[PDB]
């Protein structure tokens, strides 16, 4: 269907470039809750978490939705995206995009969780959010070693 | 295509040009309906609705119907930068154009929210940056008198 | 000529997109700054001056080009746009473009020079730079009335 | 057209996608003249430049003549947000399109200049977007690499 399609490819594009924009004029902690906000409006995915290691201890530096769902839900060695689902759960559908620098493996995860079982993203959404990822973890990187030469 | 393309450009132009000259003319109240309206009909999308806050959010302009504007999240979004195309799959309003205003304060203070009732591909890009400078004219006026009023309440 | 038209419309609209995103990101001296660059570049003069008044004394609070040559060029009851011809002169062309606010006639104006005699902007592209001026306008009132309540 | 949208869309789709693959595998000055060229290449403008900034501007990277491109000024431009488009009748270069490089550090430190050697109507204002993206895509791949060998240098 071309107007899917059409829909579909507008959609990525949109996300791509406005939240681009928008990431580099936000100060660190803004700038990691609205890539996350934007990330799952894409998917319309209802929770998510960015989680941070290696500053080996994960830490939460960026929610959406609630802390106690998100509470019933980190692998530094995993490169590619992964969906889960899990059936019967409080987060039946959850979206990993790990977040790589300068070492083996990755040092964070986009993690985007759905309330309702849904269908994963096709794979071209996937390969757009990739793409973000890439720019987040850049930035995510950028700012430790600017704290590091500070 | 160059012509469509220019012909399409001369029409972003007039609705700025346009608008931009008539919110200087207007009262508040009649800038948010004129800017809402002539911002849906651009975009051929049937619902929008106008959201500021400082209390909380309030729902300062709404074109067409209230009963699918209603389904419409209304959360405050201060650190919004540029626009944001939303897919809302399966719902009253599949598809959301949010458009932020800012002024000279700090953060943004509102947001223009198109919606369409129907699933439709995203506007141009050359449309939705039309648009967010419009949303951009009406914030700078609006500001502009949200000042004044609290410069004369100030005494 | 179309093609013309089409180049025309198609520079008009990238000033006021552009100079508009721009501008509501920026502090005050450095807005005042890129507004008076952008304007500038969009009729390619090389010189000006954004001039401010009535905070009666007229302020210099933005400057492109030579301030030497600037200095060898204020009407507050002025509302409309001139376009001066000055033969002979080391900025032989002059646009003026009041900044209209609460008051009758202007609290402000640009001003745009050029080092070589030029013809005036077309009327279209005047409309453009004058619907800039009202944006640019409301941010310095905004900004003035924002120092008045703190 | 909404078919010739959609394919224009695909085709912004794979110039950020496939460099922004590439900028994560290539050195420093092959990012640099990988993303000059497809952004040249993208818009059809025959010339241009990469400016960087900290001693002074530094060109790093060209694409076209370099006689013409000498005509160009070479200006440091931190505070720049967003691109611009510029009109130079009767010169070298009559048309240039700046794409601002922001990474995490605050200010802009370079400028992906695009130029013309004759008069077009600036791109569709989604084709400049992506390239703003791509410009962005890059310059977060540049800073990372002085970042990393400034705190190599610190030792």
């Amino acid at each position: 269907n071309a107007y899917r399609q059409s829909q579909s490819r507008a959609a990525r594009l949109r996300l791509l470039v406005d939240t681009g924009q928008e990431l580099i004029q936000l100060p660190p902690e803004a700038m990691r809750k609205c890539v996350l906000q934007r990330a799952c409006a894409f998917v319309a995915m209802d929770h998510g978490l960015l989680l941070e290691w290696g500053a080996n201890g994960v830490q939460t530096t960026a929610r959406h939705g609630s802390k106690e769902r998100l509470s019933t839900l980190a692998d530094p060695l995993a490169i590619g995206p992964q969906w889960l689902e899990r059936p019967g759960t409080h987060l039946p559908c959850v979206l990993l995009l790990p977040l790589r620098g300068a070492d083996e493996g990755s040092f964070g995860t986009l993690v985007l969780a759905n309330s309702v079982a849904i269908s994963a993203p096709d794979g071209e959404d996937i390969e757009s959010l990739q793409l973000l990822a890439t720019l987040l973890a850049a930035h995510l990187e950028n700012n430790r070693l600017l704290e590091a030469l500070v």
